[PDB]
């Protein structure tokens, strides 16, 4: 058997673009740690998706992962997207380059390591852990120090 996680993700970001930051925390036996890093120029879905990955980085092992998360975008890819990029090459229909594909590869590839169940929560309501991921998120957004250095200026 597997060694069973919980994970929860959330990004937070000031503008579109502007400082932002990740929030993650993983759960094993009760016991909690948690991630967060603050960059001065990105995005929220960039922000989102170094969430998962800095968490699912973090397992020394094979793990079964319950990833939660209210992020439609992270959905939208994980569950519409990436089965036509991993047919395309990761272009579009148009052979051109997918947006955010340094972070969906990075993504994918920390994903394949494990056993993975999503758990789509509707909002921050009701669930206190994705709440605090959004308030850890929030806090580095305030004191950003690194630069994300893979974003590609869209202004
Ligand atoms: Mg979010
Ligand atoms: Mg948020």
């Amino acid at each position: 058997m597997l060694k069973q996680v919980e994970i929860f993700t959330d990004g937070s970001c000031l503008g579109n673009p502007g400082p932002g930051g990740y929030g993650a925390i993983l759960r094993y036996r009760g016991r909690e740690k948690t991630f967060s890093a603050g960059y001065t120029r990105t995005t929220n879905n960039r922000m989102e998706l170094m969430a998962a990955i800095v968490a699912l980085e973090a397992l020394k092992e094979h793990c079964e992962v319950i990833l939660s998360t209210d992020s439609q975008y992270v959905r939208q890819g994980i569950t519409q997207w990436i089965h036509n990029w991993k047919k395309r090459g990761w272009k579009t229909a148009d052979k051109k380059p997918v947006k955010n594909v340094d972070l969906w590869q990075r993504l994918d590839a920390a994903l394949g390591q494990h056993q993975i169940k999503w758990e789509w929560v509707k909002g921050h309501a009701g669930h206190p852990e994705n709440e605090r991921c959004d308030e850890l998120a929030r806090a580095a957004a305030m004191n950003p120090t690194l630069e994300d250095t893979g974003y590609q200026v869209e202004v």
